RNA sequence: ACGGAAACCUUGAUUCUAACGCUACUUCUAAAUAAGCGUUA
């Protein structure tokens, strides 16, 4: 709610659940988890998890960064009540199939999504797949997916203004976020920016309004029914292999459902850094599920 | 405590074999090392 870090990457590989799948933009999670890692290699893992402790630490999924800041589309919006219009099936269908393919809005314009306005994608990335192999058993020909950014498209959060956060950040900057990160892939350049003015007075954490997520979060337990009757959402898993130096074996960890990003809702919650490790595992893992929210009119 | 860790698009291959810058064409055609002896004595 304070900043608004921006990551320009080159190449990354953002896996959705396998190894030839790559997303356009990463997860909280994955970002928190990133931090977890630097931390801990830093010896400073205990500092970060105190500042993660406190109720001011936020984390927002990356969005996409194009001479100012994207929002995700907020899923349950195409109400008729600004959509009502005379036109043919066609056109309906059409602006119907343009909607769905749409995933990123400008943030000039995102109250201009809500009143009728139909918006399409910009080039971002292009997502290309390598084939590589091993040649010494020749049986292992593996494919790898990239999210080779353009036309100065970079991806952004917004989190407090922190120095443990700026100089952890700094060192992701040279450490790689997601994927085969000692392969070419997750580099990036940080800078850091001020929030603009249209968009600072939107970020919300407690209010009784309409608010759209920008985090991958899970609510707690008690406040889950307001977002089950009058909320809108998706559902997204978070399962996969739970890195650990402690153990030679991989152990997956536990698979979890989050709401996406961005669901709606009409009052807001609390996250968790809910424990997803297996059991009689040594150390923890932590999964990353608090909500950054965004007025709607 | 990042659907993540580890992984060479790698090994072997000669742009090589055959093929006369060759066939025909006189440095040729006429031509005396030769002509004039004045005037004075």
């Amino acid at each position: 709610t304070y900043k608004l870090y921006i990551m320009t990457f080159q190449n990354a590989h953002f896996g959705s659940g396998t190894l030839d799948s790559s997303k356009l933009t990463f997860s909280a999670d994955r970002i928190f988890s990133a931090l977890v890692l630097e931390a801990l290699k830093m010896g400073k893992l205990d500092a970060f998890l105190a500042e993660a402790n406190q109720d001011k630490f936020t984390l927002t999924d990356a969005f996409p960064f194009q001479f100012g800041p994207f929002l995700p589309k907020p899923i349950g919006y195409p109400k008729h009540d600004q959509i009502d219009q005379s036109v043919d099936v066609k056109e309906v269908r059409r602006q119907a199939k343009l909607s769905k393919k749409l995933q990123f809005l400008a943030l000039e314009n995102v109250d201009d999504y809500l009143n009728g306005e139909l918006f399409e994608n910009e080039e971002h990335a292009v997502i290309d797949t390598v084939t590589k192999n091993q040649p010494h058993k020749d049986d292992n020909l593996y494919q790898v997916a990239t999210t080779r950014f353009s036309n100065d498209t970079s991806l952004y959060v917004i989190a407090n203004e922190s120095d443990l956060l700026n100089e952890l950040m700094s060192s992701l900057q040279y450490s790689g976020l997601g994927g085969k990160r000692s392969s070419g892939f997750g580099r990036f350049e940080l800078d850091i920016q001020n929030i603009p003015l249209e968009l600072s007075d939107r970020l919300t954490k407690n209010h009784s309004d309409k608010v759209m997520s920008l985090t991958t979060a899970l609510p707690v337990d008690a406040d889950l029914e307001e977002a089950m009757e009058d909320g809108h959402y998706l559902l997204t898993k978070s399962s996969g292999f739970a890195f650990s130096h402690a153990t030679n074996e991989n152990y997956r960890k536990q698979d979890l459902y989050k709401f996406a990003s961005g669901s709606t809702f009409s009052k807001t919650f609390e996250g968790q850094i809910v424990d997803v490790r297996p059991l009689d595992f040594p150390h923890a893992v932590l999964n990353y599920a608090k909500p950054l929210f965004f007025k709607l009119e």
